[PDB]
């Protein structure tokens, strides 16, 4: 499972909490993109509309800390295994599309920390490896993932 920490739930409590105001814990839209710059962050006028439209459905609609933190949790997003993989294999591929040799290849599986000694690189070069000498990160990169 995947969802907010005591840490980021801990801080959206104390915004949420000044702005509420009343004696359960829910905010109105109004409030809200308030909420949001006080908390670090700077969503443009169409990002406000976008979100008040979700929530608002007949014009009003109280925010619960339930909805809040769902909605913070998808614009405070922060983690990315399989785009961490093809971002490291892209600085390493100095021309653009994903072309490395084996021994590049070998340093950055062992930089992003793979639990995967040579035996395994060596099965998986065999079915990737097809005799040339520059490897695609685009097939490594999804047998390391996907």
């Amino acid at each position: 499972s995947s969802n907010l920490t005591e840490e980021q739930i801990a801080e959206f409590k104390e915004a949420f909490a000044l702005f509420d105001k009343d004696n359960n814990g829910s905010i109105s839209s109004s409030e809200l993109a308030t909420v949001m710059r006080s908390l670090g962050l700077s969503p443009s006028e169409a990002e406000v509309n976008d979100l008040m439209n979700e929530i608002d459905v007949d014009g009003n609609h109280q925010i619960e800390f339930s909805e809040f933190l769902a909605l913070m949790s998808r614009q405070l997003k922060s983690n990315d295994s399989e785009q961490e993989l093809l971002e490291a294999f892209k600085v390493f591929d100095k021309n653009g599309d994903g072309l490395i040799s084996a021994a590049e290849l070998k340093h950055v599986l062992t930089s992003i920390g793979e639990k995967l000694t040579d035996a395994e690189v060596d099965d998986m070069l065999r079915e990737v490896s097809d005799g040339s000498g520059e490897i695609n990160i685009q097939q490594f990169a999804a047998l390391l993932s996907k």
